[PDB]
């Protein structure tokens, strides 16, 4: 059962600006879904200073970072505190209908694309580089779910029967074919030495075989 959900429309209208302005400084996704993923793990490590066994689907809290050349993905994965369904539907936890507004303002105010993460919506600019995003999560005490969209104005949510993660959240990024510069290692080192230096959890890039 595959359920096929409308984007409100200011997300739309944000992911059709995000894909279609000219923005040569596409390399920023990456320091927003890394920070996104560094919140998530601050959740769950919170919501642990409490409840311990909220740590028992996995105690490792990181950060991974999967390029694959074959199927031309880029796959962030955490451990963090992941997405319920209902988190998935409302726009991936995010209150993106007021911080859509609130970056458009921004935009017309002097800001650059750049800035989009100080809004909460840092992680639709994953479209400067990807043609379809695939998010795959799993929260404690519900199933593993995953949301997908080529943008488009629609986003589809299964449940998923995929290898269960113990915890956290996947964001699979199927890159654009001019955006394979991201599946190297080099490359991806520089922009998370560049952006991501201080995050406070380990981030390991992992690597190919040849
Ligand atoms: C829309 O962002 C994400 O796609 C994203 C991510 O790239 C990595 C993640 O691990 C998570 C996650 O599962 O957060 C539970 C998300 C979705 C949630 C999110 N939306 C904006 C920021 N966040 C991270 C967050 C913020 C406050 C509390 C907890 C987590
Ligand atoms: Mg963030
Ligand atoms: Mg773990
Ligand atoms: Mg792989
Ligand atoms: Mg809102
Ligand atoms: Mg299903
Ligand atoms: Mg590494």
């Amino acid at each position: 059962e595959v359920e096929t959900f409308a984007f409100q429309a200011e997300i739309a209208q944000l992911m059709s600006l995000i894909i279609n302005t000219f923005y040569s400084n596409k390399e920023i996704f990456l320091r927003e879904l890394i920070s996104n993923s560094s919140d998530a793990l601050d959740k769950i490590r919170y919501e642990s200073l409490t409840d311990p066994s909220k740590l028992d689907s996995g105690k490792e809290l990181h950060i991974n970072l999967i390029p694959n050349k074959q199927d031309r993905t880029l796959t962030i994965v955490d451990t963090g505190i992941g997405m319920t369904k209902a988190d998935l539907i409302n726009n991936l936890g995010t209150i993106a209908k007021s911080g859509t507004k609130a970056f458009m303002e921004a935009l017309q105010a002097g800001a650059d694309i750049s800035m989009i993460g100080q809004f909460g919506v840092g992680f639709y600019s994953a479209y400067l580089v990807a043609e379809k995003v695939t998010v795959i999560t799993k929260h404690n005490d519900d199933e593993q779910y995953a949301w997908e969209s080529s943008a488009g104005g629609s986003f589809t949510v299964r449940t998923d029967t995929g290898e269960p993660m113990g915890r956290g959240t996947k964001v699979i990024l199927h890159l654009k074919e001019d955006q394979t510069e991201y599946l190297e290692e080099r490359r991806i080192k520089e922009i998370v030495k560049k952006h991501s230096q201080f995050i406070g959890y380990p981030i390991t890039l992992f690597v190919e075989k040849e």
